[PDB]
DNA sequence: AAAGCCCCTAGCTTTTAGCTATGGGGATA
DNA sequence: AAAGCCCCTAGCTTTTAGCTATGGGGATA
DNA sequence: ATTACC
DNA sequence: ATTACC
């Protein structure tokens, strides 16, 4: 199952994890549900397919298929950036002793249908 | 085993495949060896780790770890663009029998340690 | 120590903001 | 038909080149 | 204003 | 000028 843009046929799926500033346990309750809505809205607007997404109290997991030419960091900057603006506009406690909602950092890991040990079998390495 | 730049901790591995123009079986002999020489130079110069690379006459496989902020496309653009420029200077048959060495297209497939269905179940069951 | 904390610039969105950049500099303990 | 074929612009490298762009048009017939 | 998700 | 890469 592969998508394509004008020039690239691709399957670029990323496991994305980022945490709030100071790793606060704020991704619960109304903030959690509203965070998921904003990300879903960003993905739709940016042509990103959210395969799975779930918060875990002080961090969020996202499994997203992103156009490799568009860039994974552009989706991440947009997701974290807009969600920070809106959630801090809608939830005052997200500005209390919080200079920002997110950190400058995140975790990214590529994911495919086949694991890495299987895909290396596709290729006879000539190094 | 994860890497990190200034802000991102990542493991971004891509199975990349692209073919010569018209799918001509030109990736043999000295063209094959010289092509892999140039991509090694591009990888080292662009901080890209080449896990595995194989040419097979009419296509090249590359399994590579690429900085996600740098972008998989900037590596592909440089690897294809520079190899096309150099090999067409050094092999007359590549400059006279083809308008370009490569096509405008490629294949990109991400890969990690776990299968997709396992990561999917793992993310879905986070809240218990 | 760093990804995560503090500090800085510049770029681009979310712009009397708040995230990136294969971005930089630190102490704390 | 499209990723792959022919055409284009525009950005950046490899620059009396040749690749990208979440880029566009099209015929094959 | 932090302390760790893979 | 192509026809498909575990
Ligand atoms: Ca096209
Ligand atoms: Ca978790
Ligand atoms: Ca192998
Ligand atoms: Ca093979
Ligand atoms: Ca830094
Ligand atoms: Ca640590
Ligand atoms: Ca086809």
């Amino acid at each position: 199952l592969y998508k394509s843009n004008h020039n690239v046929v691709y399957s670029c799926k990323y496991h994305i994890v980022w945490c709030p500033k100071y790793r606060r346990k704020v991704l619960v309750g109304a903030v959690e549900m509203r965070l998921k809505e904003i990300i879903q809205e960003v993905a739709k607007e940016l042509r990103v397919e959210i395969i799975e997404m779930q918060t875990d109290k002080d961090h969020i997991h996202i499994l997203a298929d992103i156009d490799p030419s568009f860039g994974v960091m552009k989706f991440i900057k947009t997701a974290k950036g807009r969600s920070s603006r809106i959630l801090r506009q809608e939830f005052n406690h997200l500005k209390t002793k919080l200079p920002t909602l997110w950190t400058n950092s995140c975790f990214i890991s590529t994911v495919g249908g086949a694991p890495l040990n299987v895909v290396k079998q596709y290729i006879e390495n000539q190094q």
